């Protein structure tokens, strides 16, 4: 099933509308672009901004469930990351990391207090409750255009600020939670994944998520590509698993999914 066959050393697209000059500033890190052919095409922007379609975002489709991988906000792309949930019909946030780790802000804070509400351009969100479990914060978003859908926010705690985690039964029962959410909306749009570049925590909990899928559907005997599967999503968004223990990650939590069964 889960076993590693070969090493992360072995797995080492236009990005033009990321590299164009009104879009520098949308961008965290410089070099860490979109694909042009995935990336997310923002529309009805305001008419008296040049540029408004854009946002460092991609669709990820396994090849149903999709997702959205992208970068944590920025002060000036709060406003287009809401116009993306929007659009998209996106009903479930994941998010790997905390605001600023080791004193460096990885995502602007884009949601409201508990109890309040904020209107972020036009649109308008409200924090209804919140839930904090031992791994994670789960927040109950209400999202209008100022037409309103409720918007789940799994804001995982527990992610160590160097490495990846020690095991993966945080992350697994995060993820069975977002299964079971995303399963319980009719017609989910693609699940949104993000972290501070939108690459590593990002590719690795999206590998995790399509491969423990493929297990529920054809059950715990292979067949399982890991490589294969990580060189398909790396083919819609550049670089997806950053690092060799985030490799090693991916196979120890597609194996102690195959123990639950």
């Amino acid at each position: 099933g889960a076993h590693m066959w070969e090493e992360f050393e072995t797995l080492q697209y236009s990005r033009k509308e990321g590299q164009r000059q009104e879009n520098k500033n949308k961008n965290r890190y410089k070099n860490i672009l979109p694909f042009d052919h995935t990336r997310v095409v923002l529309h009805d922007g305001d008419p008296n901004e040049p540029v408004s379609d854009y946002i460092n975002a991609n669709i990820i489709m396994p090849e149903k469930k999709s997702y959205i991988a992208t970068q944590g906000c920025l002060q000036n792309t709060v406003n287009d990351f809401w116009r993306m949930v929007f659009q998209e019909n996106s009903r479930v946030i994941v998010m790997t990391t905390k605001e600023v780790e080791r004193g460096k802000s990885k995502c602007v804070k884009y949601w409201p207090d508990e109890y309040a509400l904020k209107e972020y351009g036009v649109m308008r969100v409200r924090n209804v409750k919140e839930s904090a479990a031992h791994d994670y914060t789960l927040r109950e978003l209400k999202l209008s255009k100022v037409t309103e859908r409720t918007v789940w926010q799994y804001h995982f705690r527990t992610w160590p600020d160097h490495g990846v985690p020690s095991d993966p039964g945080g992350v697994l029962d995060f993820l069975e939670e977002v299964h079971h959410k995303q399963e319980s909306i009719m017609d989910a749009g693609p699940v949104v994944v993000h972290c501070s570049a939108g690459i590593g925590r990002t590719g690795t909990f999206i590998v995790i998520d399509i491969l423990i899928d493929i297990i529920r559907e054809k059950g715990v005997d292979c067949d399982i590509d890991v490589p294969k599967t990580i060189q398909m999503v790396r083919s819609q968004r550049s670089g997806m698993v950053q690092t060799e223990a985030q490799y090693r990650f991916i196979y120890m939590a597609v194996q102690h999914y195959i123990e639950t069964l």
